[PDB]
């Protein structure tokens, strides 16, 4: 009449040896309810993963609750079982026929033990059960030397009739006291790929994320493993940790890693599955999971897609499962325990869509920010992936890895794995369709498939409000020497003399204004500074922040200011301020005035932010209001006129990188002399036109001829007039 | 067949001794239904944390109904049980093994009893129970010296095998009349933090709320304790109290403290959780709650999230749970009784979001308003927090507290608590990473972690209507003596001649206006006046009142005017009046005209605000309409022009305070003489630019040289033209 539905796993206590494989503590009523003899094998469905881990069963001592079951740490780790997964029990399969080879693998060790062995076979196969796909055991105490040693038993040779049961349980035979089947120590094989066993996630897979993953590790370590330190204080420890960022950054993998590396109980909600038609069913499920987490002292709560289950209260009054659930859960967690050891993780894609009641400092104080990987992080990810896929299947060199990382500017970490997979597909196709099913070992991995993959991937990460570490070197930029020297001076003053300024009480100007021709040297300078300084860079587009709704731009400005404040000292750059600054001449609406007063208040109004640096670039400097155009804020002004010969030569070389300079025969000096009064955008347009003319001659071309460049120069005009130069000169004279 | 659903606690009547620990006046039918011996222990589920206050059971005299149960005031105080809490009976647990040490704590006392103790052990352990966490007993009557003494039994070393029992009750075995176990009279420590017992809240915990908390105390004391006070005049006592203010200020603490300190029944609704699919079920529960509250004379009603459950009728006509619940609750509260003794507390985040039908003189006339804490209140809050934290874990001198309070101009109590929490987190992680898990007591809490915490706290309360300025004294202010006696006269007339105005009929003109070139220190003088005068101030900006929603600006203006009226005679200053005033020169929406008409009607129409003083400053006189430029309303005009020679000399002192004048070699008056066409803001800009030049010339210096000041003067223009000064003089002449 008990009718058990689901079970919860639990590690075997008391340590020592005991049984350690077939504990399977089950209430006698449940033992009789399954119509299977207790002193025999048992099966744990765990709603999937067929094979069902055939293991022997044993009785309890009347102190084991029905809802829990012990499947031993070894089996829990081998089967990729995490504390909190739903477990189901049913009848057992046929008895194991026999074992053929059973050979160790010597995980994370150099092997060659011999003396250190001391008959591992006895301590390994003496246990009842011991399923042959995988055993891992603690070092215990072997001879003199202590240390930690572990072995794995992947490799198999026997054949089992039931294809559904891939776990192929085998029996153990012995002859002795205190000889296997033709030894067991051989080779240092890794996890076998034949059975496709689930390899537990580890921190080694994630690379380039070190600082914030370490911070999260500490912030999860200090509540749970050492609660007495806080219990001495007793100041309401934090329970919620924010994990948000762009999609594809790998938050799910981080959650899996922190769940696997910790033996404590965790909760994995399915999201909308908890939502039910009944009014009180959701509350019953919430209180059930909460009291389950409270009953077992070490517990962790994982919540994903908060914006879906718990949307914003004001944004949408959908009803049913709504902010009432938020209120109930907050009230429950606000008094569930004084100190305890409980961790709640809120992993959401966009905190803005989340109810701002969730984003309260009192409860959800801890916040972790995840951004798109930079060049170093991308290189680390690629190297880790190459190490994981092993050198026997590829022939690559590290310089190609830097080249690939540099070629990927806006690529996300999720894009790299797909790029590798599609490169594998391209290599497989290029081998098959060409050589008629030749051996794939020789072809391995090359660079042409990777190049084709990055050409045809077409990522959807181009549109974004924040780009992280643009890549442009000083051998690619174009500008005048005085501007470069000045920018170096005012980037080296604050970051190297903040303490000196604090001692003198003068701080930093925190304002730079740029104005010049629309060609170049006004926008690419920000990217050059971002690449050189290695500091966080914020780019804001004028028309982008404009919205039909009035007041949205104010919220965007507040959000970007908060991001700049919370994202360490950085530099803030605006692409075009001339599209929002004019509020009188342009007869703009109240939104422009609100934006102007907001930026005026944020720059030097009743608040001072020494760490951040504000730099702006504009095309026409006159329409900016005098309130913003005041010395003290953006006081520094640079004339920065049209690019000179070497800068134009440099941008021509940059545009000629795809082509070959020596094949064309151009010395880069005649073209620079001919193109002197033009602009950088005009130079790019001329290069594009010359390339089009070259490729329309005889289809694909390996080089561009000088006649095409001459035709492009003649046909296309600069479009610039001395009037704008005189206007800039007279504006600079009055300033 | 009775099927008891839930039970509510009640203090043990008749005083005396009786049981006083194990009264347990439950109906015998419930005892028989649970299949447990009446002379055995009992437990209350109270939703979660099973094992609360294992206490022996007994029977009643068939008079007390099933719903109400009694567990005595001692157990009520021990378990922090709120009156009328929902309790679910559970089966008993096996008898306690033994008591190990037993030692008193001497709550709220200096201990050292000895002579007047007179063997409290016999009376302490003669009663059944004596639980490990503690007991609370009244002083009763022992010898002479009256007064009140209480003892708690916090510290003990009893071991219990099951971790489910959170209260681990112990048995009683002592020898006495009318040899122990290692005595019990020792130490005077507080509640043990190892067992993390829930300490009830106290009025001393909340700081900086003295006036409003005393008003709330009086408002909740008038109806209940002495209903005759209000029933003598026979005008019916109020039943509802409105609590409102910024989120996370004091509401939950007020509710919890008034619930704990009052022996009356306390009931808190679950808000939207009560709402179900059945329309009539919630309303039937509402009559059930009202009948339960009316049945017992001492009762407290707590209402939360009023806006969520009772929105504005006109704002949203959704359906289902709607104004019908408002009408039924209004009818229930209108005719519950004639005099009675019942207080209803309504804590809402937004008063305007609440349905105005609720805000009625006959129902919810009483309102409690709590603003954002000022410097003094925040300092008191921080000092109370450090007092609670105690000096055994950290050291903090008073000046650091004052500096932190001054820095945290806009922080809220929740923000301060979160900042302290993540300060402790940062200290713990820093110590761990720097010393490999060293003792945290030696490192404790310093100012560096606090500074890092306030840098990375990411404040969210900056966008607030109420703002507090930095405090500046007249010595810090450099200004001319001209008009100083005038402004002293205007500030001293309403405040120090209210009776003279009332008798003579002169009243308050309430008209002060400021004008002149930007940087003429009008805002600085207003801030200095507000700081020195020691009077309440309301910070109003130009665009701040301008709201995107139609009518929101009018509501904000009405709210700020009501706050000024109810916050004693004060001063209201507009930072930028040159935005709301212009309605004819430029194209403006009808909202600006409505605001102008409303302010014109408020300043002098129909009503006169004698107590408060209206002062404003403008950047251009043409923007002010002729309607406001009339005698009686802003008739007084203060020139407050550019600073004089002596004023600029005094200004130069403040900017040079960080530097040292002696080694500079300048006389500090010749530089001021050379700078006569500038303004105070312009002088500050010149000093800042000179400091920037000094730090950019040779980095670290201890002084600014004459050459730097000369270069700053040469490179910066005054930016002021005589024509605008002439226009200002002409405008002043005509008015
Ligand atoms: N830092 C990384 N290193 C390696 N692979 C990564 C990284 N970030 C993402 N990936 C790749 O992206 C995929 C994992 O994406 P995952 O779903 O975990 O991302 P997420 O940002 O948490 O988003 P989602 O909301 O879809 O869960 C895998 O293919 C994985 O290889
Ligand atoms: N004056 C204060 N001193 C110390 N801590 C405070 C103070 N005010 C608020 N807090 C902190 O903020 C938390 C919540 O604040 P508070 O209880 O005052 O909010 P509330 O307005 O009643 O709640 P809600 O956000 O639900 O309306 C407290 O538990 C405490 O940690
Ligand atoms: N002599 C001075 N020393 C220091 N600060 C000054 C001085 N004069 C003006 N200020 C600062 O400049 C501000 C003056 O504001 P103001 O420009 O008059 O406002 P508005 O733009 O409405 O005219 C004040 O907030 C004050 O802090």
């Amino acid at each position: 009449f008990k009718l058990p539905a689901e079970f919860i796993t639990r590690p075997h206590p008391s340590k020592d040896h005991g049984k350690e494989t077939c504990t399977a503590y089950i209430h006698p009523n449940v033992l009789s309810s399954l119509e299977i003899n207790p002193g025999s094998f048992c099966t744990v469905g765990k709603i999937g993963e067929n094979g069902i881990l055939v293991i022997a069963r044993a009785g309890d001592e009347e102190v084991h609750p029905v809802n829990v079951i012990t499947l031993s740490t070894t089996i829990r780790s081998v089967g990729n079982l995490i504390l909190g997964d739903r477990l189901e029990l049913k009848k057992a399969q046929v008895q194991p026929p026999y074992a053929t080879k059973v050979t160790v693998g010597s995980l994370q060790g150099y092997n060659i033990l011999e003396c250190m062995e001391e008959k591992v076979i006895q301590k390994l196969l003496d246990d009842s059960g011991v399923i042959m796909p995988g055993m891992i055991f603690q070092n215990l105490k072997t001879k003199a030397g202590d240390e930690s040693i572990d072995v794995v038993i992947t490799d198999a040779s026997d054949d089992s009739l039931p294809d559904v049961s891939q776990l192929d349980l085998n029996m153990d035979d012995m002859y002795g006291g205190l000889g296997s089947t033709h030894i067991t120590f051989s080779k240092e094989t890794q996890a076998n790929r034949k059975y496709n066993l689930p390899e537990p996630l580890s921190y080694a897979a994630v690379g380039g994320l070190d600082k914030e993953i370490e911070s999260l590790k500490s912030a999860i370590e200090i509540p749970l493993h050492q609660p007495t330190l806080f219990s001495s204080f007793g100041v309401s420890p934090p329970r919620g940790i924010l994990l948000h960022g762009p999609p594809g950054t790998g938050k799910t993998m981080l959650l899996r890693v922190v769940a696997n590396t910790s033996n404590a109980h965790v909760l994995t909600i399915n999201g909308p599955s908890i939502v039910s038609k009944y009014l009180g069913e959701t509350e019953a499920a919430l209180r059930d999971i909460f009291n389950e987490a409270r009953k077992y002292q070490p517990s962790i709560i994982f919540i994903d897609e908060i914006d879906s289950i718990a949307p914003n209260r004001a944004n949408d009054d959908s009803g049913e499962v709504e902010s009432r659930v938020v209120a109930t859960l907050l009230t429950l967690m606000d008094g569930m325990g004084a100190a305890g050891k409980v961790v709640v993780i809120a992993a959401t894609n966009r905190p803005n869509s989340v109810d701002p009641a969730l984003r309260r400092p009192g409860r959800f104080d801890q916040e972790v920010e995840i951004g798109i990987p930079d060049v170093d992080a991308r290189f680390d990810i690629l190297t880790k992936q190459f190490s994981r896929m092993s050198s026997d299947r590829h022939v690559l060199d590290s310089e190609a890895i830097k080249y690939i990382a540099s070629k990927t500017h806006g690529y996300v970490g999720a894009d790299l794995t797909a790029l590798c997979r599609e490169s594998v597909m391209k290599t497989i196709q290029r081998g098959l369709g060409t050589d008629a099913n030749i051996d794939k070992f020789s072809l391995k991995v090359t660079l042409k498939d990777v190049e084709s993959a990055m050409v045809d991937i077409r990522p959807s990460a181009m549109r974004e409000i924040f780009l992280e570490m643009p890549k442009v070197y000083w051998s690619d930029i174009g500008g005048q020497e005085e501007l470069k020297t000045k920018m170096k001076e005012m980037i080296q003053l604050p970051l190297e003399a903040s303490e000196t300024f604090a001692r003198l009480g003068i701080s930093a100007p925190k304002g730079v204004l740029l104005y010049g021709p629309p060609g170049c040297s006004k926008t690419l300078t920000a990217k050059a500074l971002a690449t050189e300084s290695g500091i966080n860079f914020l780019a804001v587009k004028g028309p982008e922040i404009f919205n039909k709704y009035v007041g949205e731009s104010e919220r965007a400005i507040r959000e970007i200011f908060r991001k700049a404040r919370s994202a360490a000292p950085s530099i803030i750059f605006f692409d075009e301020i001339d599209a929002l600054s004019p509020d009188r001449d342009g007869s703009s609406t109240s939104a422009a005035n609100h934006v102007l007063t907001s930026l005026l208040n944020e720059i030097d109004g009743v608040e001072e932010l020494k760490g951040v640096v504000i730099v702006a670039a504009t095309n026409r400097p006159d329409e900016i209001d005098a309130a913003l155009l005041r010395p003290g804020r953006l006081d520094r002004h640079i004339y920065v006129g049209p690019p000179d010969v070497n800068a134009r030569l440099e941008i021509l070389k940059k545009c000629t990188k795809k082509f070959n300079t020596e094949e064309s025969g151009v010395d880069l000096h005649e073209l620079a002399d001919r193109t002197e009064g033009y602009s950088g955008a005009e130079v790019v347009l001329l290069c594009q036109e010359a390339g089009l003319a070259a490729i329309m001659e005889d289809l694909d071309v390996a080089k561009v001829e000088l006649r095409h460049f001459e035709k492009a120069f003649k046909g296309i005009a600069r479009g610039i007039t001395p009037e704008m130069l005189s206007y800039y000169e007279e504006f600079a004279l009055r300033s």
